[PDB]
């Protein structure tokens, strides 16, 4: 954060859905892109397909 004197900062935590894209203000990404932990930008969010079906996807599969 921009201070009085331009000498000493406080880096203040953005939000969990905004990443730090420049050193003075956070910026937004669009969806599907969750903000990494370090000053890299967003990360794609893992997507899968119901391989396995374990807690809710085994049971419709053996009755069928």
């Amino acid at each position: 954060t921009v201070k009085g004197m331009p000498c000493c900062w406080h880096c203040e935590p953005c939000t969990g859905y905004q990443y730090q894209v420049d050193r003075y203000t956070c910026k937004t990404c669009p969806y599907d892109m969750r903000p990494t932990e370090n000053r890299t930008g967003c990360r794609p969010i893992p997507i899968i397909k119901l391989e396995w079906g374990s807690p809710w996807a085994v049971l419709p599969l053996f009755l069928a």
